[PDB]
């Protein structure tokens, strides 16, 4: 009989809560019930949030939990001062007598997630062969660019957290290069993140209007996508595609960093709502566009994420595997 | 009283032994007792080469073993066809009635080491201050571009093997900008590893002359030093100067992506016999110039590594740890 968890995904606008009440070695998939998810606003504290929640689920009383948060982790101390939460771990495993508390990351928590995933949920971007034994990366283009990696090696394992989103971004092809100097006009570092994010689409925007030769009007990331698509700006339509080509380029130097010949995943919630755009692009021809590792990262499986409980189901395997 | 590991360093024109015989929790550091190094040419097997040495030293019987391979492990099983050695990690393990037997990559084993190195017996390139709880990085310009991570975290640790030697190489000043356009007629796909390197210098050398206006002519790593001393090569000096200060931007570019507030070391056979260009040179500056992590890199140490027997020490601590 499965020992229940509570995991829970906090720090952003809502709050998400749920109990894994099993684990299916067939499925290979962690069963989660009674998901749900409320307005942080709602609450004064985490505490009082997860009272709540577990009012309404009493007679499952879970004594494991684990907390994926959008939000920092600096000495077992949480502080989401944007909501107003702010606790120590040893006191919140103190309030609600759980034997076992692990609060992570939710990168760390998309890491921890990365083998449990819902197969027939999500898209390959590139096939096939992933080493069970080797990492597996994840990134994701969201208001900034996170990235991870679960490393397994034949004497452990553990979840590389990062600011990887923040290396230096490399030029591949003559575009490449003339965005990087358009980009550094307004940024005088050029990162992942100034490209491969919300923000990031703008900036790339202004970036392809000045080297075209155009005067880029104030765009975000939906206008930009918007107007692409009723052709109503062309230099959109290529900012996007020059988007997907380049992030091919670096998705591939992640992999190589991170040694990741058990998988790629990207997740983030840009790239799903570019599947069509990022399936058609140069993605995969750019991401293993990599000399003598070109064999290495023609290997490595490449997945975009489209399901929606990663940080439930990286919680429950980090807590489940400890 | 502490129990005897053999550790091995192999793979290479010669193979070195010795016997980890005690722990100081005082200067956290591994004893290391009966170094013996041998041409790998003197010996058909690993498993000769190995009795031999434990001839000479029978009065320590050890039953856990640790080597440290540079060459490639797949699945149980070692092959340095380079030195007719071939064996399974399984069989070894038997052949000498080893309790506990680990094999591990030398940088693997650099990440290893990382945390257990003398202190007075290395150069701070960049203080100061580092974060026991977080994960510390390794790299070393040699033959190739090596990068590993010892990842710590507040739930395990393990050791990322990777391929960052290969990941593209960016430019950062304009200098940086016409020296890979001139790479790129030489080199398709420029990596770390195409210019940090023993190799690499080369191509960076030819790459400089091009730049400068001037036909370079054919010499090494050692010929490109040499010459930049005696003054006979202006070039080879300016590009010894710009091989120090790219580096400094590709260590800050791993430091990100490895999260490693733990500390960076920076090892090899090349780095140790530049350290006064190296601490002249602008490698720190560049380092930290990440934008908004520039205050991250700031607070990263970065530490020249100067003793010769980490591999030693790595597959103690890899053992040892298990």
């Amino acid at each position: 009989q499965f020992d229940p968890i509570l995991v829970a995904d906090i720090g952003g606008t809502n709050a998400r809560f749920a109990l894994i009440t099993a684990f299916d070695a067939a499925k290979n998939e962690f069963v989660i019930e009674y998901n749900h998810t409320f307005p942080s606003a709602d609450f004064g504290s985490l505490q009082n949030a997860t009272r709540h929640y577990l009012s309404t689920v009493p007679h499952i009383k879970p004594v494991r939990a684990c907390l994926a948060v959008a939000g920092p982790i600096k000495a077992g101390q949480v502080h989401l001062t944007n909501l107003g939460w702010h606790f120590s771990v040893s006191e919140f495993k103190q309030a609600f007598s759980f034997l076992q508390l692990e609060v992570i990351n939710d990168f760390a928590a998309f890491a921890y997630a990365a083998p449990y995933l819902d197969s027939n949920q999500n898209v390959v971007i590139k096939a096939g062969q992933a080493d069970e034994n080797s990492n597996i990366a994840v990134m994701g283009p969201g208001t900034g660019f996170g990235a991870a990696c679960l490393v397994r090696t034949a004497q452990s394992s553990a979840v590389l957290s990062s600011e990887g989103g923040h290396i230096s971004l490399a030029a591949v092809t003559d575009l490449d290069a003339k965005l990087l100097i358009e980009l550094r006009k307004e940024h005088p570092h050029v990162s992942l993140e100034t490209v491969f994010s919300g923000p990031g689409i703008a900036h790339l925007y202004k970036a392809m209007a000045a080297v075209n030769g155009i005067t880029a009007k104030h765009l975000d990331a939906a206008q930009i996508s918007n107007l692409a698509n009723t052709g109503e700006c062309e230099v959109c339509d290529a900012t996007l595609n020059q988007f997907c080509d380049w992030l091919g380029s670096a998705a591939g130097d992640l992999a190589l960093a991170y040694g990741a010949l058990g998988g790629l995943f990207i997740g983030g919630g840009i790239l799903p709502r570019m599947q069509s755009r990022l399936l058609e692009s140069r993605f995969v021809e750019r991401f293993s566009q990599k000399g003598i590792m070109s064999q290495y990262n023609g290997q490595v499986p490449v997945t975009l994420v489209t399901q929606d409980n990663i940080p439930l189901i990286g919680a429950a395997a980090c807590l489940h595997n400890s």
